[PDB]
């Protein structure tokens, strides 16, 4: 197990989830969503990180120190720049990684160096085994600035397959534990045509957390129809209870006992 | 739910199991495999129907007819081509057609009048929804011999994913839904490189049982490193027992409220 | 585990239900409430044996063979003396003792010699560590006759709590599997106040599955209100879904792993 | 939900613990033991409550030194009117012995205490007989100036003919109807008037059947224990059993219970 914000994480812990509304839209909207979703996990016992990007960077970090000091809740975000990782870290818990930088070395290593954990997003280009050399270059800048190793995850969200499509290879989240990294599955984007499909959101999450993972990203919405950003593939707030439930019976079955594939 | 042999199967039902050895290797071999098979389900109340596919075709015909009489299982194989489904039809309870085969409307329109149920594999060059056209068609042969239209499975077996490699998309599980037919993963065609990767069945396995199947399809051999035929990709025999348990609670868990993409 | 009609039966294994309308009414109400009772244990896959009480011993008998005639399900009727064991075991798949009928040992021996498996209710007056003794003596007799031994299980149905009150101790579930015979938990009788306890028979049940059995009787009609016999403590048929729901959750739950009680 | 310490307890809520060795042994010993219980409790989201029983004043100093070290709420049994000046000083919730269930005068000054009281069940009564119980220990408490949401009805057996009690499950769905939160002793209720085979037994059951909360004595190594050593459960397998607990809870709550329909 990773020692992540509060808790232990982990292919040998109960999951995790990342989850909140795509962008950050209003104060309002943010507090009763990550709110919202508290109650939904601490009823299930479901450790629970909040997530929105950034109204502006500012006012979008300052919303987000919102959630973290009214609601006691750790809080992730997405870093696009090297110079906007300097402030990033100062308010958040978690730091993200964009797919398409997931080879930018620079870039990865002054994630590595923030002294925050990482979230390395999986490039929509990259085979599974290729998120070891990614992860192990991570590692290698953490520990030229005294920083502890076990402080990344490796987080699936979809490989290329043809044009304008994405596929979802469980093969990946088995493959990637190579990395002695906790495994992380993005279900929202794993479904988004490049270039709405909320239908396979359950359908990839159940698959996921069946296969076996650390932790799950999702993204909601109160009203998914009136959403300001990506709204077609957000779970309704009012159905993630009921998803929650599902996926917490799956990963107690799949983790009650060894995973097969191990004694192979 | 449709009937299939002695039970009713479907996507509100149980899961059932098509398991066997590759090939029928020897009389002894596939008694004792189907045997220790049936005991196996019994006890986890899985129903069961033994697969090996055809020492000649008159000879593995007669071994599964022997499977049949000695054990009391119902049997399914796959045939190869139009000349041989009468025959194969008088000994077995189910056909199964090549992928490949699976636009060739003569030959499935053969199988669809040749009085048996039929599970209809996937060609890895189909997209999902193309697979609702292929068992239409099927039930219009069905309809034209007298015989009833709910005698179809849709079996997932893998799509093309560049050379040499297979991908299982869990959406197309969901999509084939569509067929108003039982859908059935192939765990063992689906880990095969075209053209050693036993550790991705039970993988598979567990993904497509959470996603939501009416049936599963494994190989099996007492001892996978002296097998005839595909030993590379066999689950054990002394290991389906764990697996089978861990894919029941999975099944039960998915299956025990609505699956969520319906309201979706 | 004990074999069972088409299933194995134990402590170590999913609960089986015996349930039905308290006395055969008519054809239509059997056949009726029968069928019901197959759609919902299939879907739940929860081993099933239909049970009704004999209008007339001929006509009561001639009604359950029309219930596995057309619905190929196994059934249970109480036997009530000697003279009737051998028309009636020509007909159904288990028999069942009366309560008070426990110490009888000429009435059990018969019964126990009849070729068919026989559910073995304990007397109200008896001390749970008595059943031993009484399956012990209906094993004599089958061995005697030449039949296999394992073809009894032990009935829990109350035990006597000063007057006209019955009390179910959950250590009795316990004490009788040194019978080495599956216990069957009756939920409908133990809630009766000798000489509408309704309400008590979820309570008495979950405690009981949860307690460990392996498996469960329970009366059931259409609509109590209307029902010729015990009506008040039977559960309305449109609720025994969402009850054997529960009650597959506790079991699994507590069949996970090895009860804490067998340490000590 | 009656609100307990710092969490909300009920019918409607996760079930809690209470848990302890028998009787005060060594502070060593009750700091050691409500630690591990701490822990185990932690992992699986059980809200915890330590117990146990007292001489006196060395006790009561014990207990104090479970909260101020640990942080955790602690609940002892209380035995006389006398008593209950100074117990209720230290103790977050006072319980009340079975036989004592209706000697008024001490139920009501239980009541009036200033702190929340899990009343026994005597082995005589009937579960419609604690409704009463209740109320007359409600009205103590509004007839004092406190709220009347602060006490909870514990079952702990009825007698079943010479040495011996049993464990009516029935009785745990009439208490209900006090609208005070139901608390299984499922330690006590074994005890014949050497029985830990059915203290999983009866916890399991009690759980199915729907509680607000469960009592279990427990020790490091009862065989070395210094009070009902043959009842209590070992320390080691506590986690294993609160596991089953926590499933069996969760999935009789996670919809309405049935009874309700009839
Ligand atoms: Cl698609
Ligand atoms: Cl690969
Ligand atoms: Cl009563
Ligand atoms: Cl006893």
């Amino acid at each position: 197990s990773m020692k992540l914000c509060d808790f232990e994480v982990g292919l040998d812990q109960p999951f995790f989830l990342i989850a909140g509304t795509c962008v950050v839209e209003s104060e309002q909207m943010t507090i009763d969503t990550a709110g919202r979703l508290k109650e939904i996990c601490e009823k299930l016992n479901v450790p629970f990180i909040y997530k929105s990007s950034y109204l502006g960077m500012d006012e979008g970090l300052r919303i987000l120190s919102e959630v973290k000091r009214q609601l006691g809740l750790p809080v992730l975000t997405d870093v696009h720049s090297i110079d906007e990782i300097e402030q990033v870290a100062s308010v958040v818990d978690v730091l993200q990684t964009p797919a398409f930088l997931c080879r930018q070395t620079d870039f990865i290593h002054a994630c590595a160096r923030s002294g925050k954990p990482v979230n390395i997003k999986k490039g929509q280009f990259l085979a599974p085994h290729d998120m070891k050399n990614v992860i192990d270059k991570a590692r290698d800048a953490a520990r030229e600035a005294g920083l502890s190793e076990d402080r990344f995850m490796a987080c699936e969200r979809g490989v290329s397959f043809g044009y304008n499509n994405l596929v979802s290879d469980m093969r990946s989240l088995a493959i990637m534990r190579e990395t002695n990294a906790p495994v992380v599955f993005d279900a929202t984007h794993s479904v988004q045509l490049p270039g709405g499909q909320r239908e396979f959101v359950p359908v990839l999450a159940r698959a996921a957390v069946a296969t076996g993972v650390a932790g799950l990203f999702m993204e909601t919405h109160p009203n998914p129809a009136e959403a300001k950003s990506d709204g077609p593939n957000a779970v309704p707030l009012n159905r993630m209870g009921a998803l929650l439930e599902t996926l917490v019976t799956l990963d107690q079955a799949v983790k009650r006992n060894p995973f097969l594939e191990n004694d192979f």
